[PDB]
């Protein structure tokens, strides 16, 4: 289901790529992206899918392109145009200078003085999944860790109830990798239905978590509306739930699959925080987009108002003009060049906790299970979207090689 070409699109332009279901999807969700980054593949492209839309295939025209609110809106940030349209958190559907009063508020809730208060949390609930695992020598990574360990953190954060995940993340997701079980428009309503009542009680009763905090905000000297807490709060819900998880999982099948790098980061651990960001170029998982505000010639090629484009962060960091090798993991590069957490204004918040959280998980994975690897037969799945994921994570590994501590 491919739309017909509109006027202005110049049919060499023509890439019909499915950012939900890309076809190389066996080979990886980093591979079947990297497709666009062929020799065959011109600078800026336009898919049919999806309902016909840009996209940027190069590190330089991703960032160029963040950097330019004026020309590209973060009013409509989701592919399909139904998804951008519904799209209404905050500080993300909003372009700059209304974005950072707001911006201002989101970092107070997530930033590193809240992460540098979670610490021993993050370390805590980490150590007490793994060693629960270990003698076990199977899991089902994706639900037995990296699900419950960020998750947890989060629900923590927000001082909402643990009970409440599966209802959550159902919802999250919906809206990153849709299924068709439902519209943004009715996921996103769903969420705000969960939020409302929660926002009200916070107004009226203020605790200290993050939800009692963003409702009680001050915003450009005057308290914010209920509409913009629930706005704010329905963004933390995605990036809390949706994001690290699906990181860790790529991650962990990657070290399971790679004994020298797992040797690497238990012999030289001074190398952790370098290894991290290395992760974060080889296994980025995000991508949304902007809406032109009018009509506008960015590299040769004329875009009209109202068209969108898709500004895949994930592609920065794969990008061989930005880095040798792309698809090659180097502890050791002189230079990991990502957009991982994305660039310009809207910059991630949230990184700086995504980072502690994989950081502690290397850590502590590495120092009781060294020795593990993928089951026997297990297939593994990718699956692309907003936020890319892993179906499933089985690992196996001999309890006699772990080591408790
Ligand atoms: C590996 C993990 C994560 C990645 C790769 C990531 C990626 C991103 C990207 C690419 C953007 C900007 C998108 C755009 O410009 O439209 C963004 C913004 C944001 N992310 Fe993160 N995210 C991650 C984890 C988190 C966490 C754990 C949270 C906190 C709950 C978080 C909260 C936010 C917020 C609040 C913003 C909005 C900032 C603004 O609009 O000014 N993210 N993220
Ligand atoms: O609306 C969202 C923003 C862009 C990405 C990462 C995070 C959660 C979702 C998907 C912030």
């Amino acid at each position: 289901n491919l739309a017909p070409l509109p006027p202005h699109v110049p049919e060499h332009l023509v890439f019909d790529f499915d950012m939900y279901n890309p076809s190389n999807l066996s080979a990886g969700v980093q591979e079947a992206w990297a497709v666009l980054q062929e020799s065959n593949v011109p600078d800026l492209v336009w898919t049919r899918c999806n309902g016909g839309h840009w996209i940027a295939t190069r590190g330089q025209l991703i960032r160029e392109a963040y950097e330019d609110y004026r020309h590209f809106s973060s009013e409509c940030p989701f592919i399909p145009r139904e998804a951008g349209e519904a799209y209404d958190f905050i500080p993300t559907s909003m372009d700059p200078p209304e974005q950072r009063q707001f911006r201002a508020l989101a970092n107070q809730v997530v930033g590193m003085p809240v992460v540098d208060k979670l610490e021993n949390r993050i370390q805590e609930l980490a150590c007490s999944l793994i060693e629960s695992l270990r003698p076990q020598g199977q899991c089902n990574f994706t639900e037995d860790y990296a699900e419950p360990f960020p998750i947890r953190i989060f629900m923590l954060l927000a001082g909402l109830p643990e009970e409440d995940i599966p209802h959550l993340k159902y919802l999250t997701d919906q809206m990153t990798r849709p299924d068709g079980s439902m519209t943004f428009a009715e996921a996103k309503e769903a969420l705000y239905d969960y939020l409302i009542p929660i926002i009200e009680q916070r107004r009226q009763k203020p605790g200290t978590d993050a939800i009692s905090i963003v409702a009680n905000g001050q915003v450009n000297g005057r308290p914010i509306t209920s509409d913009e807490a629930k706005r704010m709060c329905g963004l933390l819900l995605v990036g809390g739930l949706d994001t690290v998880v699906n990181f860790l999982s790529f991650s962990m099948e990657f070290l399971a699959k790679s004994p020298e790098h797992r040797q690497e980061l238990i012999e030289r651990p001074e190398r952790i925080p370098a290894a991290c960001e290395e992760l974060l170029r080889r296994f980025s998982l995000v991508a949304d987009g902007r809406i032109l505000t009018s009509d506008y010639e960015f590299h040769g090629v004329q875009l009209k108002k109202g068209d969108q484009i898709l500004l895949p962060q994930m592609l920065s960091g794969l990008d061989e003009r930005e880095n040798a090798c792309p698809m090659h993991v180097d502890f050791s590069r002189q230079k990991v060049s990502h957009t991982t957490f994305g660039h310009g204004s809207h910059l991630c918040l949230g990184q700086h906790l995504a980072r502690r959280e994989i950081i502690v998980t290397l850590k502590e994975w590495l120092t009781r299970i060294p020795d593990f690897s993928i089951a026997p037969g297990a297939q593994i799945q990718h699956k692309s979207g907003i936020v890319s994921g892993v179906q499933a994570l089985p690992l196996v590994w001999d309890p006699a090689t772990t080591k408790a501590v």
